């Protein structure tokens, strides 16, 4: 795969864009988790799959019985990894571009975490799309949080819902989804 268009997909709590606490997610949003599964899995043409790329810490935070994430090519980045094809579902590498070099029959490429990876790749021109689940809470400062996105969104344009709908195909997009004290919306951003 040469110069793939890449999408960041993330769920973040406004206004600070917190995404984690001591190596874990600060919430469990069932519908959001299903959205993530559906969007990263879905392909528009037959006989392809998508790639999901993540940092070593995020990979390790998926319980071992539940990785690799099914139906997607999983790529894990570590500074200690030489290039290695582990199996048909798992690749080890030290950059996104090198990891995708011998990869074929992949449609979309998603960056799925975590903070360090997101905060590097936001300034990688291969990333053309941000799929940000914008989470709100009445008292956001009360949620324990130590891990944040550093996204210069001034350089980005939040697209209308019609663009997000086109991107996700027939995936149902509900507005102002409420779980416990959290309210959320799915968004799509592109570069200016
Ligand atoms: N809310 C959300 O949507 C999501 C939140 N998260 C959260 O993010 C947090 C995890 O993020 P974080 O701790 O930053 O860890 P990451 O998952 O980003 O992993 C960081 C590791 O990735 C490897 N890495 C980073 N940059 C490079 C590079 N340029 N080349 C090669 N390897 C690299 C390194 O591995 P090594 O040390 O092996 O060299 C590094 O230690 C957790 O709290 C998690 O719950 C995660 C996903 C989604
Ligand atoms: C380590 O963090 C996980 C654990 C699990 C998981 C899977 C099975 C059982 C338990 C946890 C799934 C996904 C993840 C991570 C990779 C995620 C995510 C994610 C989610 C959930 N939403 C959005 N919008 N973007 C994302 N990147």
């Amino acid at each position: 795969m040469l110069k793939p268009n890449v999408a960041i997909i993330v769920a973040a709590l406004k206004p600070a864009l917190g995404i984690g606490y001591k190596g874990k997610m600060p919430w469990r949003l069932r519908k959001e988790i299903r959205y993530f599964k559906d969007v990263t899995t879905r392909t528009t043409k037959p006989n392809t799959r998508n790639a999901v790329i993540m940092g070593r810490k995020t990979w390790e935070s998926i319980p071992q019985k539940f990785r690799p994430l099914p139906d997607r090519l999983n790529i894990i980045l570590s500074r200690s990894y030489e290039n290695e094809i582990i199996d048909d579902n798992i690749i080890h590498a030290s950059s996104i571009e090198s990891s995708l070099n011998l990869v074929s029959d992949v449609e979309r490429v998603f960056i799925i975490g975590g903070a360090e990876i997101y905060n590097e790749l936001i300034n990688n021109s291969l990333v053309s799309h941000l799929l940000i689940t914008e989470i709100e809470h009445p008292s956001p400062e009360s949620i324990e949080m130590d891990t944040f996105l550093k996204f210069p969104l001034e350089s980005w344009t939040k697209q209308p819902k019609s663009e997000l709908q086109k991107f996700v195909g027939d995936t149902v997009l509900e507005d102002d989804i409420k779980e416990g004290d959290f309210t959320y919306n799915y968004t799509l951003w592109t570069r200016k």
